[PDB]
Parts: C-alpha cells; sequence; structure tokens
C-alpha cells in the first residue's frame, strides 16, 4: 500500500511544527536476489551491514517473495542503492516527520512511531485528522493554539529557572483567558524529537503529572466565602497564634506573627489558619463546588490519551480536618493544565471557556462558574497579593497590574514551588501557571522560585501580544 503524506502541523500563525519528509524504503524479492549473489556484498556495504549477516538473512528467506531491507533512508542513500542495479531490489517513497522547532515544542506536538502514526502529544490526539488514508488521500493541516513566539520565551525562561534552582523538572502553561486557547505549554526535562535515541524526558508533565496545588487554590476557597453572603474582603479573622488544633491534626502558618487579618491579608501572609476558619464557617460543600466547577480534578475534554484527571476529595459529611485541608489545597491532585484553566475562569470574570489545543476562530460560549461580582472582587485581592506591601513582589510585571497566588507543597524534605496568576488586572488577557519540582537552592517557596519566572514570561508574553501597558497615571 502507498503511504499517505501526513497533514502539516503549524502554530497559530502558520509557523511549521511538524512536516512530512520523503524517505526511501527498500524491499527485495529473495527469489530474484538469489540469482545475483555476486552483488550482495556491495548491497550489504551500501546498507552498512556485515556481508555475512546480510547473506544469512537472504538465505533464510529464499522462499519469501517479499522482505524489507531497510526503512527510512534519505532519498540520496536510496539512490546510491538503486544505482547498484541489483536484481530483486525495489523502492517505496515513505514519510518521516521533521520537527523544525525540535525540543522547544516536543511535548505539545509529540511524534510518530516507525510507521508514521502518532505516538504522543498532538500527533497521537489528532492522528485520524493528520493521517489521511493509505493507497491514497493526504492528511489535513492542523493549526495549533500554541504561539511559537510565546513558546520559545516560556521554554527559555523555564530552562533558565531549572538551572538557577537546580530543580528536577518543571511545567509552564500560558492560556488565553478569552478564547480557552493554550498559547504555550512547556516542560523540563525535554527531548529532541528529530533524534530519539529517556522516557522521563518525553513526559508532557503539564498534562500527565498530577500534584497537590496547595495554596494556589485559596482564591477558590475565597470565591466560595464571598458567594456565601457571610464574608466581605474587609472582614477580619483572628489567626493567633499561627496554629490551630483539630483533633490529632495541627494546621500551621509559616509566618506566625499575626492576630487579626482581613481576607486579603490571609492571602498575602498565606495563612492556612485564616482560610481554615473561613472554611469552617461556610462549609466544605461550597468550596468543593467552586473547585469542581472551575475544573480542578475534572476531565479537561482535551482527549490526549494518558492525560491525568487527578482527584478532588468529596464527602457527604465533611470532617473538620478535611474541610481545612481542602481550603489550602492539601490532598487534592490536579494538572498544570487544570490549574491554569481554573485561573483563566477567575480572570475571565468567572466565565470558563472550554480549553483548546487548536487555533480557535469562533469562540464557544463560556459557562459562568463564579458570579462576575465575586470573580472581580477576587481579582482585585490577587492584584493586592502581588502589589501590596509584604506581597509577592517578585511576581510584579513592570508596565502592568498583575495578579496571582503562590503555593509551596512539601512532598511525601523535597518541595514543589507554584505560582498561578493573570494579567493585566484591568482587563485580563493571559493566565499562567509555573510549577518547579524539587528546587535545590536555599529558596523553595513559590514566591521565591516560581514568581520571578511568571514575571519574566508575563512581561514578554503581554508585549509579544501587543497588550497595552495598564499601569498608567
Ligand atoms: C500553600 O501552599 C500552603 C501554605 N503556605 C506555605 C507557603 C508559605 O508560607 N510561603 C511564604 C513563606 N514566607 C514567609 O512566611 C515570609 C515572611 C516574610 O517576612 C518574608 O519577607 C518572606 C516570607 C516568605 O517567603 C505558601 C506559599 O504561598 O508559597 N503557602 N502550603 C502548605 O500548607 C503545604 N506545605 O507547607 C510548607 C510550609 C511548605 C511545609 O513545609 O509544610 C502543603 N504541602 C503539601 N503537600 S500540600 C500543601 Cl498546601
Amino acid at each position: 500500500a502507498i503511504p499517505a503524506h501526513r497533514g502539516l502541523i503549524t502554530d497559530r500563525n502558520g509557523e511549521p511544527l511538524a512536516v512530512s519528509t520523503p524517505v526511501t524504503t527498500l524491499w527485495a524479492n529473495p527469489k530474484e536476489l538469489m540469482t545475483a549473489k555476486e552483488r550482495w556484498p556491495q548491497l550489504a556495504a551500501a546498507l552498512g551491514q556485515d556481508t555475512k549477516l546480510f547473506a544469512d538473512r537472504i538465505e533464510q528467506n529464499a522462499e519469501r517473495e517479499f522482505i524489507y531491507l531497510v526503512r527510512g533512508l534519505t532519498p540520496e542513500q536510496g539512490e546510491g542503492v538503486i544505482a547498484l542495479k541489483v536484481p530483486g531490489v525495489y523502492s517505496i517513497e515513505e514519510f518521516r516527520r521533521f520537527y523544525p522547532a525540535g525540543e522547544v515544542v516536543a511535548h505539545a506536538v509529540g511524534f510518530t512511531d516507525v510507521d508514521d502514526r502518532g505516538r504522543e502529544g498532538i500527533e497521537l490526539a489528532f492522528d485520524e485528522w493528520l493521517a489521511g488514508v493509505p493507497g491514497a488521500k493526504p492528511g489535513k493541516t492542523l493549526a495549533l493554539s500554541i504561539d511559537l513566539r510565546l513558546q520559545y520565551l516560556a521554554h527559555r525562561e523555564l530552562r533558565n529557572a531549572l538551572l538557577e534552582n537546580g530543580a528536577k523538572a518543571g511545567s509552564l502553561v500560558i492560556m488565553d483567558v478569552k478564547t480557552g486557547e493554550i498559547l504555550a505549554m512547556t516542560n523540563q526535562p525535554t527531548y529532541n524529537p528529530n533524534n530519539r535515541r529517556q522516557p522521563a524526558a518525553m513526559r508532557n508533565r503539564a498534562m500527565i503529572d498530577v500534584f497537590e496545588p496547595g495554596s494556589t487554590v485559596k482564591p477558590f476557597s475565597m470565591s466560595a466565602a464571598l458567594a456565601s453572603g457571610r464574608w466581605k474582603p474587609s472582614d477580619i479573622v483572628d489567626v493567633y497564634p499561627g496554629t490551630l488544633q483539630i483533633g490529632r491534626y495541627t494546621i500551621r502558618d509559616v509566618s506566625r506573627n499575626s492576630r487579626q487579618l482581613d481576607l486579603t491579608g490571609i492571602l498575602i501572609k498565606s495563612s492556612n489558619v485564616g482560610i481554615s476558619k473561613i472554611a469552617f464557617d461556610i462549609g466544605a460543600e461550597s468550596i468543593y463546588s467552586v473547585m469542581q466547577q472551575v475544573g480542578l480534578g475534572q476531565d479537561t475534554g482535551l482527549g490526549f490519551p494518558g492525560e491525568r484527571v487527578g482527584n478532588l476529595p468529596n464527602h457527604r459529611k465533611w470532617p473538620k480536618a478535611e474541610t481545612a485541608t481542602l481550603a489550602y489545597g492539601y490532598g487534592l491532585s490536579v494538572t498544570a493544565i487544570q490549574l491554569a484553566h481554573a485561573y483563566a475562569a477567575l480572570a475571565n470574570d468567572g466565565k470558563s471557556v472550554p480549553l483548546s489545543m487548536t487555533r480557535v476562530d469562533r469562540v464557544p460560549d463560556g459557562v459562568q462558574v463564579i458570579s462576575p461580582e465575586v470573580a472581580s472582587t477576587v481579582q482585585g485581592m490577587l492584584q493586592q497579593v502581588v502589589e501590596a506591601q509584604g506581597g509577592v513582589f517578585r511576581a510584579q510585571v513592570p508596565g502592568y497590574h498583575a495578579a496571582g497566588k503562590s503555593g509551596t507543597a512539601r512532598k511525601v524534605n523535597a518541595y514543589r514551588s507554584l505560582f498561578a496568576g493573570f494579567a493585566p488586572a484591568t482587563d485580563p488577557r493571559i493566565a499562567m501557571v509555573v510549577v518547579i519540582d524539587e528546587p535545590s537552592k536555599a529558596g523553595y517557596f513559590g514566591g521565591l522560585v516560581s514568581a520571578p519566572v511568571f514575571s519574566k514570561v508575563m512581561a514578554g508574553a503581554l508585549r509579544l501580544m501587543n497588550v497595552p501597558p495598564d499601569n498608567l497615571p
């Protein structure tokens, strides 16, 4: 059968990301080869094979009318073999993929197996569209949501942060909050898909690795508090003395020099005690509902085989310890894609637009998952988290009002450093998640390790997208 030309993958502006390259496959009729044994050695040497092992193979297939000699020669190598003019040697034009951006977008684009079928990423997810039909009809062009310009920036900054932090791994996702598009998705470690010759390096961690989101979910606990009718931002919580006992469990703040904190101060000081006390007052049910509605631990609908769903704990009757730990993101499992999608809903005034890895021309209707008034109040609080005295100043994006939240998880001393946010605050365009796994220098807090990567990637992304600076007089 005649292998078909696989569809071109492009970025959202038409830059090529996966291109079908002509190769030559050689096959032989042994019955005819066996009439030309004197030609075999120069045919073996032309295929870089030992004369004796080549000869053994043909002799062991003397009564098969077909065998492959080699697959995936360049046309030039295949020409050299054809020019030997060996009886019983034939050629087929096959296709191998080339990935012009290589390691930069390897996890998103994926790659094809020996037979030119998708094995990972978009190549796998859109195989039916890309493949076409073997004779023979060509596969179809696919434009991704990815902007190669934002992807290059995200890739470079996440690489530099891993090296500066001596970290094991990392992910970074950028989303268009208005369209649901994935504009960048990068992971470390990465691989060159044009030279496969580590399984670890091939993992799209942003989609297939789950982690505890920790304190990055506090904005969703606060959304539930503001929607309950029992809380406003200027309300106070007494978090003294920085700890709270629930039977056997102790809730702890890292900084314990607080008594009265307003709701914004609970976020600035990442007080687990403060969010736990609000959680006890409003009930875990309300918080669970917000987290489920923004898609934490829920199917993204992206249909990448091997994509993880994670898990959001649920109860009929929430025990007090589980109520506290839900509200500060302990014992949840989410993906970086889910966390970025949730932040996009908050940024898009509480409307969730379905996630897309393909370029969106006609934007589907969004679902109102949080009330626009609550969403807008939480945005303003997350802007104070970044800008306020004592805030996460390393997330500040010079030129723009940015907003977001740090997290730091102790794994089970190894850490995960998180920052999730959006910008600009006065009409958000972009949501971003930065996850750095096991930073190994003195700093491991999300506000130290991930927040500066957010700042640098957001500064470039907003400028690459010509977003007008909103920090004006
Ligand atoms: C959020 O992820 C929660 C609670 N906290 C941890 C943390 C944090 O407190 N970071 C800020 C640290 N920090 C200060 O307190 C401070 C004070 C001053 O004056 C200055 O100038 C600077 C700083 C400073 O950087 C965060 C955060 O927002 O990054 N949030 N995390 C947890 O409760 C979990 N682990 O907590 C830690 C503290 C990391 C621990 O070792 O136990 C956690 N672990 C999981 N497996 S899931 C969760 Cl949640």
